[PDB]
């Protein structure tokens, strides 16, 4: 009736002063009594802001441009948008990426009935939205006098636009001061959908869409705040001038902010960190690269909202072997997220992930959230081009240090296709790997952690040479994806 | 000497050593004596170690082009005090100091640890150093 | 108010007798209030002779005809013949 | 184009070109523009073809250091 | 290609001819007795999905109406009639 318990726990492997990494240790087997895909997943990014899925896409821009943010934060996700570039382009950025689903369109484009028809395929071209509104002042102070829609424009131009446009009397609308329960209802059931709301004085106020409902369908897990948008997140530098990014961000609305750094504890982040939290108290702030915890301390007294952990680690980089300074990134993230945990703020995890093992270990040590670089470079929507090399279909990864002094290279990554395919296997790799542990969600896995439930042993290097070994002649993988 | 980039001169600083001494990093500039010859497509210039030609106790190599010594050593001054300031040494005396005060804290690297930065994680690359 | 002391100390390493290099540890990271090229380099050579710069160009043939030595002396260093 | 070696020169001129145009030669040259990149070992400066970035007729490369155009 | 069955090449070939038509001569078509999880089955089957409705659910019949994909946001057991458009 009783069996030896075996296997370092938690506390155990990190005591004696080794500095072990991701592929150094291994998670030993549980119980199983649930379907693969029956786990939770809801992780933490910051104290206020919650995520279905435990996934990050870094702030590089070899990754980040708008398409991977919204393609990232339609699967649980959260997108940061790089911040090497000009403000204003960073503003667009966002902007595009907060507008791509909605629920009361509060600033859509229209048109006074004397415009052009050409305009209205100038409109459709320069911001891609086709169904207009039309009001009789050509802005949200006017009665509503028609709509225009891709459907009234198969056909030079030339025409005013009243001609073309279905008018007031015969479309369906609703009062304003409704709820976004009844608007949708309605729209469903005067089943022709582009309603408009006006008050009682029959003005525009705001407008809903069915495409927007039918994303609703299509993506479930999407990050959505209260207005019913997706949230969206820049990268900032500490420097005197990112200040004025600050407030063109903030117009745009961005939701969270990372406080982009090497090294997270210097007296400008701390002093910028007070800055933010002074004049725009909404904002949840993310801290920049720390590895101990006694840097942690004076992050979180300064009043950041979460941190971001790991220095060097990294495939890109080069910063241990330029600055001497750094820390094996699976005793930091463990040794600072026991800490940081104390004061309830969240942990993620930052980059040296090339594996969905890698994302397990990482979760099952305090991490909050994984961050992706690399395993995300290369799919479709990260940023730019491909170029064949020899024979392959590669496409560019720079490190922001790679062009005084040059702390990451610039290199290159094989093509892994849309990442709108490959969210859902690592969140299928994942949950899976959670049911061989034995755990039924992310809390209860960093119960266990805590608990001392889970147990682990030491992977010498002999035993690093396992799986895909040298022992086939040749091979080939196939993730499903 | 052993010394073969910026990282290993914080190192050595901050271990007692009051100077390094550099071979192989400053083999190859411009002003190191010789000549450079092509090979298999590289502009490399020689590398003889003097136990090299009464046995031999050093090897005979060469080294690809590091351009003039007057742009490099500026580039291994602004790496070493730029590695210093994320030590939170303010002079290198200080940072001896906090040596042998107990100020500085390290951690054993284990060699899975080592295969970290420009790792088995990339298809090719290019580093560009500012050099 | 208490933060736990991460990481060996100077001595705590070479105590256990595993001849480490300069590949074998890590310096763990600190606080920062002053800019990246304010810090002094200043560092003595030998008892009464001392240098700006703590670089050296080894003694080696493949190394350091004069003028190297007149290249490395005018940025801080020191040559060896 | 298409000189890669001083032969070629000589047989350019011996064939009634009054001149000849380099491009490959001169790249790497001190005093061609840009930037010189560590890729495995080598020193080299890059080597884009103007016909590589509506379709390419060029390709992008790489070339290994050659010194000052003086010399 | 060739190398398989002459009933798989058979059917490539025909939902090569389907994908864009002028007059569609043989559409598929429903009763209006159906029940309209029939319509996703149908709808998952041939992905095709904006179908006419006719009395005997067949070519050879009186209009009733149509049913289109935007008739299906909203559990299936409803008659067809209840949620098409009418003729
Ligand atoms: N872990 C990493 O190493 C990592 C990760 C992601 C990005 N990066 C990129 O690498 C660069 C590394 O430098 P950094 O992280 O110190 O940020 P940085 O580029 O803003 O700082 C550049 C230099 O100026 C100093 N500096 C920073 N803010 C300052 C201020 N307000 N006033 C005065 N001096 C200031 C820093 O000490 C540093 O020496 C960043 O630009 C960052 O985008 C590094
Ligand atoms: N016009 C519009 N309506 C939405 C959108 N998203 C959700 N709705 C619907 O509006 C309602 C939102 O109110 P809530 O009750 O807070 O949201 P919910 O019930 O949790 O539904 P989901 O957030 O989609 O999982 C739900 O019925 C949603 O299905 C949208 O993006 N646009
Ligand atoms: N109404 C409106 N939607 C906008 C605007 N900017 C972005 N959008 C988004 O764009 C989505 C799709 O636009 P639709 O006009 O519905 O697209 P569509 O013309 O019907 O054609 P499809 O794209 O084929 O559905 C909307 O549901 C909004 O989420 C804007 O100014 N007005
Ligand atoms: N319902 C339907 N109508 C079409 C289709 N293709 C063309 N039409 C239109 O029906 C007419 C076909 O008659 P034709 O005069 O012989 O074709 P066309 O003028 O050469 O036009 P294209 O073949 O499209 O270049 C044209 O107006 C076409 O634009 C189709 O695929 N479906
Ligand atoms: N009408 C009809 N079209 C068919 C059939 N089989 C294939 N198709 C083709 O499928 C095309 C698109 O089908 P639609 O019914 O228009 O697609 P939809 O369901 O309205 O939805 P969207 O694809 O979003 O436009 C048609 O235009 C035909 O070319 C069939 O049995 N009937
Ligand atoms: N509020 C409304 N009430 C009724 N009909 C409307 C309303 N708004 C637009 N319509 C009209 O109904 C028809 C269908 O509009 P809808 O918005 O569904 O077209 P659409 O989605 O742009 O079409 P498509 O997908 O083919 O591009 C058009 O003639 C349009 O002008
Ligand atoms: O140039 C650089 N120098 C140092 N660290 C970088 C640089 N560029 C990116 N990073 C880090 O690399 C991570 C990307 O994840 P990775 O691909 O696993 O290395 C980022 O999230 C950063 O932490
Ligand atoms: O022939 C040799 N045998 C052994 N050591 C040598 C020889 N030549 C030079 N050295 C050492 O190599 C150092 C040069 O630095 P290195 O390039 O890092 O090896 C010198 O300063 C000497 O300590
Ligand atoms: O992108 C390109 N496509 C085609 N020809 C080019 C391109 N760029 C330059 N050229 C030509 O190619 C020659 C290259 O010279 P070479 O490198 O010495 O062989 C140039 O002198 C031009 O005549």
């Amino acid at each position: 009736g009783y069996v030896p318990e075996d296997g370092l726990t938690a506390q155990q492997l990190f005591a004696s002063a080794d500095g072990l990494t991701y592929n150094d240790f291994l998670i030993l087997p549980g119980f199983i009594d649930f379907i693969a895909d029956e786990v939770d997943l809801t992780s933490a990014l910051t104290r206020k802001i919650t995520l279905k899925t435990p996934l990050i896409s870094s702030p590089m821009d070899t990754v980040t441009e708008a398409d991977m943010a919204i393609a990232m934060a339609l699967m649980g996700g959260i997108g940061f948008i790089h911040h090497n570039c000009t403000p204003e382009f960073q503003a667009n950025e966002v902007r595009k990426v907060k507008k791509f689903e909605q629920g009361f369109i509060t600033d859509p484009v229209v048109l006074s009935p004397s415009h052009t028809v050409g305009d209205v395929l100038e409109a459709k071209m320069r911001h891609g939205f086709s169904g207009i509104p039309i009001t009789e002042t050509g802005t949200m102070g006017s009665k509503l006098v028609g709509i225009v829609t891709s459907r009234d424009i198969d056909f030079d131009h030339t025409t005013l636009l009243s001609e073309v446009m279905t008018p007031r009397i015969e479309l369906v609308v609703a009062p304003a001061g409704v709820t976004l329960k009844e608007a949708n209802e309605i729209l469903q059931r005067s089943k022709k959908g582009k309603l408009p709301i006006v008050n009682d004085c029959d003005e525009l106020v705001a407008i809903i869409a069915r495409t927007d409902l039918k994303k609703n369908r299509d993506y479930p897990l999407a990050s959505k705040d209260s207005q019913k948008q997706l949230l969206c997140g820049a990268a900032v530098g500490t420097r005197e001038d990112d200040k004025y990014r600050l407030d063109l961000l903030t117009q745009a609305g961005v939701d969270v902010i990372v406080l982009d750094s090497s090294q997270g504890n210097s007296v400008y982040q701390i002093a910028m960190v007070h800055y933010i939290k002074q004049k725009y108290p909404h904002l949840q702030v993310i801290g920049g690269n720390v590895v101990t915890a006694a840097q942690a301390k004076n992050l979180i007294d300064a009043g950041v909202d979460g941190l971001r952990v790991g220095m060097g680690c990294g495939s890109i980089c080069i910063t241990q072997e330029v600055m001497a300074c750094g820390r094996p990134q699976g005793t930091a993230v463990y040794k600072v997220a026991e800490y940081a945990r104390r004061f309830g703020v969240p942990i993620i995890a930052d980059g040296g992930i090339q594996t969905v093992g890698h994302v397990v270990k990482a979760l099952a040590l305090g991490a909050s959230t994984v961050m992706m670089g690399s395993l995300l470079a290369a799919t479709t929507e990260a940023p730019g081009e491909y170029f064949f090399s020899d024979g392959v279909r590669l496409k560019k990864y720079r490190g922001m240090g790679s062009l005084k002094i040059a702390q990451g290279v610039s290199g290159s990554i094989q093509d892994k296709g849309s990442i709108q395919k490959f969210v859902p296997y690592l969140i299928a790799g994942i949950q899976h790997g959670c049911q061989d542990i034995g755990a039924r969600s992310l809390s209860v896995l960093r119960s266990m952690m805590y608990s001392g439930e889970l147990k682990f042993e030491k992977r010498t290097m002999s035993a690093q040479i396992e799986g895909g070994v040298h022992g086939l002649h040749s091979y080939t993988f196939l993730p499903f994806t």
